[PDB]
């Protein structure tokens, strides 16, 4: 049969960049209906519309058994009191797991089941996070530099953004009184 | 509904130790029939029997879509001219891919199709290697310090050592005249 070519790519642990990879950029304007404070959101899009995160993805065709990988560069910032985060998604094939390796910066992961039960996992450089089957997953930057990580996921996992885009996560991550707090989402 | 609990674990990029993982140790004596220089193997076993590699594995049940991960510490050394390496394997489910992230030291990966078509990929810290479906894979330490890396693989991939145990790879990685060479395996 035909076999695909093995390859190596260099990942820059300082920047998160993978040369030759498919780069995506999410600005604040790409994230309407995501943050609790919509007026803060609106003002920030009008003033500056900052980059929230960059993704450098190395993807295969969607086949059982195969693997994708991507780095994400999550910029530091808040919308109101709420730290910058990734959109978050379930997988289209719902039982697909995921593995994240934290490389630089300070943050964590919010995860939740289709029932809506949430989990928070702190991430520092060297933290490996196991995302099990069925858990939606979103990363949050709670520090003052880019939070940079590498994610490895099944090529056929796909992305299911819709549920999260409408209702969000049952927990939010905010700064209150000079302190990082994981608290119930008011809008849940 | 049964949902597995997400977790995070600290991986020390300087040691490759994962606390709480299933630890495997492979000494040179566990690697009979793997090295070209059989007399040099037997002598090093009698004189020292060093640890060739240690694995720290975090494994799930063998389920489609789920993921395992493991770090490996491949110690520096040669049997004759041939650098220390992992046993190497195809996956039991052949079409399963793997992703490796190099963390410390200097090394590389030898890859091979069921037809014996071979490939060599250099690995240095920050190198990410894509191991495609159907390729057997073996890591090699070409330096004087430990070669440390993380691997993420499908939970139902399995391991097939047999073919590699008896026949080996079609290429070998040796030190000849002060330089690293990937050359034809003379025993192939
Ligand atoms: O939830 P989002 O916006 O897809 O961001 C998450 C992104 O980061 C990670 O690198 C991976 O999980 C990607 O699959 C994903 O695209
Ligand atoms: O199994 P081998 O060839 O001895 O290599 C040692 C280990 O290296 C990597 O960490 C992974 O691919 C493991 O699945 C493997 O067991
Ligand atoms: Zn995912
Ligand atoms: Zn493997």
């Amino acid at each position: 049969m035909m076999y695909k070519e093995p390859f190596g790519v260099k990942v820059d642990f300082e920047t998160g960049i993978i040369e030759g990879a498919k780069k995506s950029v999410r600005r604040l304007s790409d994230m309407e209906g995501y943050f609790v404070d919509e007026r803060a959101w609106k003002e920030l899009v009008e003033k500056e519309d900052p980059v929230v995160y960059e993704v450098y993805a190395v993807e295969q065709e969607e086949k059982e058994g195969d693997l994708n990988f991507a780095t994400t560069v999550l910029y530091p910032g808040k919308v109101g009191k709420e730290f910058f985060f990734t959109k978050g998604h379930f997988h289209a094939k719902l039982d697909r797991a995921e593995v994240y390796v934290a490389l630089k910066g300070k943050g964590g992961m919010l995860l939740q089941t289709p029932e809506g039960d949430a989990k928070w996992i702190s991430m520092e450089p060297g933290t490996v996070v196991y995302v099990p089957p069925y858990w939606a997953h979103r990363t949050v930057n709670i520090g003052d530099e880019p939070f940079i990580f590498l994610a490895i996921y099944p090529a056929d996992a796909g992305h299911d953004y819709g549920t999260i885009a409408e209702k969000g996560f049952s927990k939010i991550v905010i700064e209150e009184n000079g302190e990082v707090k994981v608290v119930d989402n008011p809008r849940w």
